[PDB]
């Protein structure tokens, strides 16, 4: 891991504060933007080894669909890792504010960089165990970059991971609700609500159901509707992606396969799944 000195670091606007550090934009030595997370002193040893053990987790990876680590500044204080900056942020918050404004094969897009970048990841041997909208970055070229990288850290770090322990239930497969077991077969799970949260620019799953509700109606066999306007390739791929048995779902490798496939012959998108109203208009 590189170390970078303080000096060549210049942390310039918040971009997001927790108890223990903050996360900056900032320019780092022309100069280029980065953006910075620090971890304030007075850390406890545990605090330390999961802040540098996502940095070190990232160090691990070379990827154009994984966040690329700069370095680190781990002698003085306060401790920082460095990162490249993604300046549209985070995946759901940016297409909640841009609602209509991309094509079906701009949106379908995105979700093959994320495939890959799961891809790469599971045949590297790390389950994510917290794949959602909310830990994909979005750069300038609308690149879509996994995110929240560390051991005990990301399910303990992230507010919709509620007490198995701590999970994101509605974006969490039946098997590590259930008995605890995470799972590249899991984190396909995972990508299938991603893809849901793409195509409808960010609707929350299941809507305002309650944790309960939500592993009531899986088990019972329910399944998210098909968002509007949605290709019927890819509502199936989803659906795909939520079967109960964990050795049904197709592998990322097989995501990825379809979504080249379908970007490749860009008509395929044009077959739509049908919607189900939720309201009728009726007019003479
Ligand atoms: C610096 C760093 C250290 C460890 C791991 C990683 Cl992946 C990183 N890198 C980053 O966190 C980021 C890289 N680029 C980023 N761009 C960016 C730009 C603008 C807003 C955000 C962002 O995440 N905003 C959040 C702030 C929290 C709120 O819920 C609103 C959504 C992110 S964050």
């Amino acid at each position: 891991t590189t170390e970078i000195h303080p000096s060549c670091v210049t942390r310039q606007k918040v971009i997001g504060a927790g108890e223990f550090g903050e996360v900056y934009k900032g320019m780092l030595k022309k100069e280029v933007p980065v953006a910075i997370k620090t971890l304030k002193a007075g850390y406890t040893e545990k605090q330390r080894v999961d802040f540098l053990g996502e940095a070190g987790i990232m160090g691990q990876f070379s990827h154009h669909n994984i966040i690329r680590l700069e370095g680190v500044i781990s002698k003085y204080k306060p401790m920082m890792i460095i990162t490249e900056y993604m300046e549209n942020g985070a995946l759901d918050k940016f297409l909640r504010e841009k609602d209509g404004e991309f094509s079906v094969l701009q949106l379908v897009g995105m979700l093959r960089g994320i495939a890959a970048g799961m891809k790469y990841l599971a045949n590297m041997n790390y389950v994510h165990r917290d794949l959602a909208a909310r830990n994909i970055l979005v750069n300038s070229n609308l690149v879509c970059k996994v995110s929240d990288f560390g051991l005990s850290r990301v399910l303990e770090d992230d507010p919709e991971a509620t007490y198995g322990g701590k999970i994101p239930i509605r974006w969490t497969a039946p098997e590590a609700i259930s008995y605890r077991k995470f799972t590249s077969a899991s984190d396909v799970w995972s990508f299938g609500i991603v893809m849901w949260e793409v195509m409808t620019y960010g609707e929350r799953p299941y809507w305002e159901l309650s944790n309960h509700e939500v592993m009531k109606a899986i088990n019972d066999g329910f399944r998210l509707p098909t968002p509007m306007d949605c290709p019927s390739a890819i509502y199936q791929l989803m659906m795909q992606c939520w079967q109960q048995e964990r050795a049904r779902r197709p592998k990322f490798a097989d995501i990825v396969s379809i979504l080249d496939k379908l970007i490749r012959a860009p008509d395929s998108l044009k077959t739509l799944a049908d919607f189900d109203p939720r309201v009728s208009i009726r007019l003479p």
